């Protein structure tokens, strides 16, 4: 007894996408590049040309697959991408800081966290998750079955994702890591009932007392390295039988819990952003970065000072399902405990040891060095925008997300004097196995709006009109992307279809304009959550920013990242300008 299957991801018409492409280039390429590109696009879609053939191939593909894009996207965005997953790929989440002030409180909370994960897991194992809906239509729930009991596995050419969640006898253990030492924690009794919060606590105390030592090699930091380096250190590491079993238990574990040491000083105004770094990368090879296995799809982190969150491996996951999980887990942690499984003898959780050799020690040192370089190059800021949230744009009958996106467009322009390639993530969950597509926030509408906004010679009435029209156009683009009518994945599909067809890369993809279009100086996503949390990730280009936010009713949590390698970007500076742009838009509309 079930409802019908979801629609399949559509292949958009070629002309509809190339026109949208040409529309989207206008604000970010020169007059001369635009005209060249239009000629290129004309040769491309020409009757009897390269583009028509590639489009028939996609149409073919969609007929033969459940989702024409899914393998391609997994592979090109993640598994064949060989930069470290840390910062460049795995997004982190920072929770409100918890109350606890002593180890009991810390391990109690971790205990409840684990209980909540296992409760959510019931619906996962059973496939009884309440289906999520959008606009009265159901959304694909497939991503929720790719989060637990899974792990990325390094490979020589590309990586893979192992999922043990539906094996004949699925894992019943989690892994816990503390002072770089990993432990296998069984979280179900022989009868298949979960341990209780109290039983989890007792076991965590054993794990804590078994890992007090701080001079153990941080093997886990190897997972933070370039994927080709890590693929090599990985094979070295698991030559040893014990080492292999330890990795194995980590990879198979339902999820990982990191019991973090507290960070250094921090200015007291640089804190929120230091904790964000802690969640994203660990803070450094001397800090918690080796208290981690970055291949693990789900890592929860509980620090000594109350600082909490997670970091997730992105390859098969997206933000919203991860924060649904998180929202559930946190709200579980505040529910009354009801039924206390009877006292029983509890075994000693197994410490998962590593035999280190001079070689493994050398990989570790090299990994510490690489990570230090990455962390040192990362500029991240967290801004809480307190003046308003969804409430204000809602009162103006404007989409709050489109409003925020236009504010960011305005900020960028006030700093840089021009528009830039901007990505906003769109969820394609209305379709079977759908992941994401690209909303392009820089448009002639936004450009006209931002150029006019500070022009003393334009009337306020004119400015308001252009504002409402930029915001509303962005909402239109947003809704089209979510219905499968955007073009970026379609263009990527055309390119990959070319490789399939044994032809060279089409000229439109080697053009001037396409690199500029694909070079996102602003890489963004809205990730709404019931919990007052924020998500963050690194920029996708050396000279760009990563922007992620959680709009609540009366405030908005923002994170912004940049690389220090590029003196012209400054996360905190963009954050200030973004605060001012939101303020200036509300003021303009209310005058
Ligand atoms: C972080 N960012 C926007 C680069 C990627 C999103 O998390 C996922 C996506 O849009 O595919």
């Amino acid at each position: 007894h079930h409802t019908d299957p979801l629609p399949r991801l559509p292949v958009p018409p070629l002309q509809q996408s190339l026109d949208h492409y040409l529309k989207a280039l206008q604000p970010i390429v020169s007059e001369e590049e635009w005209a060249h590109t239009k000629q290129l696009v004309d040769e491309f879609q020409a009757s009897g040309g390269v583009g028509e053939r590639l489009q028939k191939g996609l149409e073919r593909r969609a007929r033969k697959t459940e989702n024409w894009l899914s393998e391609w996207w997994l592979k090109t965005a993640y598994l064949q991408y060989r930069q470290p997953v840390v910062i460049y790929s795995s997004p982190g989440v920072m929770l409100p800081k918890q109350d606890f002030v002593d180890l009991q409180g810390q391990l109690r909370f971790a205990a409840k966290l684990i209980e909540g994960v296992l409760d959510f897991k019931v619906m996962i194992d059973n496939e009884t998750l309440p289906v999520e809906y959008l606009g009265g239509k159901p959304l694909c729930m497939n991503q929720y079955y790719q989060i637990l009991s899974s792990c990325r596995v390094p490979g020589p050419k590309q990586d893979t994702v192992s999922n043990f969640s539906k094996t004949k006898k699925p894992p019943t253990h989690i892994t816990v890591v503390h002072n770089y030492q990993f432990f296998e924690l069984d979280v179900y009794h022989s009868d298949g009932t979960p341990l209780t919060a109290d039983q989890i606590f007792v076991q965590l105390e054993k794990i804590w007392n078994s890992s007090l030592q701080t001079n153990k090699e941080p093997v886990g930091i190897l997972t933070s390295n370039h994927r080709n380096s890590w693929a090599k250190a990985y094979n070295t590491l698991i030559k040893d039988k014990v080492n292999r079993d330890s990795v194995r238990s980590i990879q198979k574990s339902i999820f990982t819990v990191c019991l973090d040491a507290t960070m250094p000083r921090v200015s007291e105004d640089v804190y929120r952003s230091h904790v964000a770094g802690q969640m994203l990368h660990g803070g450094g090879s001397r800090l918690n970065s080796g208290n981690r296995w970055f291949d693990k799809t789900l890592q929860f982190i509980v620090a000594e000072d109350g600082s909490c969150g997670l970091v997730y491996e992105h390859a098969a996951a997206e933000g919203p399902p991860i924060v649904t999980l998180l929202d559930y887990v946190i709200e579980y942690t505040k529910k009354p405990e009801l039924v206390r499984s009877p006292m029983v003898p509890l075994p000693m959780p197994k410490k998962l040891r590593f035999n280190i050799t001079p070689e493994i020690k050398s990989d570790i040192e090299k990994a510490k060095q690489n990570l230090s370089i990455m962390i040192q190059d990362l500029d991240i800021t967290v801004m809480v925008f307190h003046h308003f949230g969804k409430d204000f744009p809602k009162s103006e009958k404007l989409s709050p997300d489109a409003f925020i996106q236009m504010a960011l467009q305005l900020a960028y322009y006030r700093i840089y004097g021009q528009a830039c390639a901007t990505y906003e993530s769109a969820s394609l969950r209305m379709f079977h196995l759908g992941r994401t597509d690209t909303i392009r926030s820089a448009s002639m509408d936004s450009l006209t709006f931002v150029k006019a906004m500070d022009d003393s010679s334009v009337t306020e009435h004119q400015k308001v009109e252009l504002l409402r029209k930029a915001v509303q156009a962005h909402r239109g683009y947003t809704d089209r992307a979510i219905r499968g009518e955007a073009f970026d994945r379609h263009l990527l599909g055309l390119k990959l279809q070319a490789i399939e067809d044994l032809v060279s890369t089409p000229d439109i993809f080697m053009d001037t304009s396409y690199a500029i279009a694909m070079h996102f100086h602003l890489s963004t996503s809205q990730v709404p959550a019931k919990t007052d949390c924020v998500m963050f990730f690194g920029p996708v280009v050396p000279d760009g920013y990563g922007v992620c936010y959680n709009p609540m009713e009366a405030h908005i949590n923002f994170s912004l990242s940049a690389y220090n390698s590029c003196a012209e970007t400054n996360a905190a500076r963009l954050a200030h300008y973004l605060e001012k742009a939101l303020l200036d838009m509300r003021a303009l509309l209310q005058s």
